[PDB]
């Protein structure tokens, strides 16, 4: 029962109170992803679970089964062997456009399958996607996800009591924060689909449209600064097509009411039909 089920091997990750093995279900070839934590990450854990558990998705890591033992909590996924997409995106310092558009097509189809679900990611980032290998990327880390409208401090502190402190804890990256967000706003599918802007401007360029190690200019990055074209670290490199740079002009628009819609998104001609 439980985890007396799993074999495990080694550490592949770590996290806060948090460590990834890889690990293989006992009588099976069936191999997984186990995040053993502390068990005052339960809220974290809760959420994802009941966020994903009934998804069958190719782009979003599958849910298995989640354990409690005496002093930790055992969450059992889908095993991704080829690293996060962060780790990517630092090796080759920058992807061809092709990989961009084979990857961005990856992130719209798992990222379209949550949104019709209602489901928001939240905090869309590199270091939150993981790659099958050779691609096919998945969502992997829903912590911070939520269903649109919900208060998740407030599901926070339900989970926890049941075993203001959760304003912290559901705060994820600030660097891919939409500016409504920034200015107070709840998050919405527009602000993810500013985030997925974000994300594919990196892939291509190497690093994200606004960054600073200060928090007040990065601050001021999102609210006033314009970020097109992005252009690889190695400036020898392909220029972005216009297709791409007209892509990331919709999708970073500051004003959510002017950014592309999803309706729009999918028939863009960065995607040359892969949506049609
Ligand atoms: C090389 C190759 C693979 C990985 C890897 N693979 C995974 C991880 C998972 C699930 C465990 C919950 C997602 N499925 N597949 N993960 C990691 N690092 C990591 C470490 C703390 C994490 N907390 C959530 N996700 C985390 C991810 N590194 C890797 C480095």
């Amino acid at each position: 029962s439980g985890m007396e089920n799993f074999i495990l091997y080694e550490e592949i990750g770590r996290g806060s109170k948090t460590v990834v093995y890889k690990g293989r279900r006992k009588g099976t070839i069936n191999f997984v992803a186990i995040l053993c934590t502390d068990k005052c990450k339960r809220p974290e854990i809760t959420n994802w679970v009941r966020l994903t558990r009934e998804i069958k998705h190719k782009n979003i890591v599958t849910f298995h089964e989640w354990y409690e033992t005496s002093n930790h909590l055992w969450l059992v996924v889908e095993l991704c062997t080829g690293g996060s997409l962060k780790t990517v995106i630092a090796q080759d310092e920058n992807l061809p456009e092709d990989v961009v558009r084979e990857f961005g097509i990856d992130l719209i189809s798992g990222l379209h399958h949550l949104h019709k679900l209602g489901i928001l990611f939240c905090d869309i980032s590199p270091r939150k996607i993981l790659l099958e290998g050779p691609g096919t990327l998945k969502f992997s880390n829903f912590c911070l996800a939520k269903v649109e409208g919900e208060n998740l401090e407030e599901f926070f502190a339900l989970v926890a009591a049941e075993e203001a402190s959760m304003k912290s804890r559901v705060k994820g990256s600030p660097v891919y924060t939409a500016p409504e967000v920034v200015r107070g706003a709840d998050f919405s599918i527009s602000s993810d689909l500013w985030s997925l802007g974000c994300l594919l401007y990196e892939m291509f360029s190497g690093k994200p449209p606004f960054f600073s190690e200060s928090i007040s200019e990065l601050t001021e990055k999102i609210l006033c600064e314009d970020p097109l074209p992005p252009i690889p670290k190695d400036s020898s490199r392909p220029k972005a097509s216009s297709d791409f740079i007209n892509l990331l002009d919709g999708l970073l628009q500051r004003d959510p009411q002017k950014r592309l819609t999803w309706t729009r998104l999918l028939q863009h001609s960065f995607w040359k039909k892969a949506f049609a």
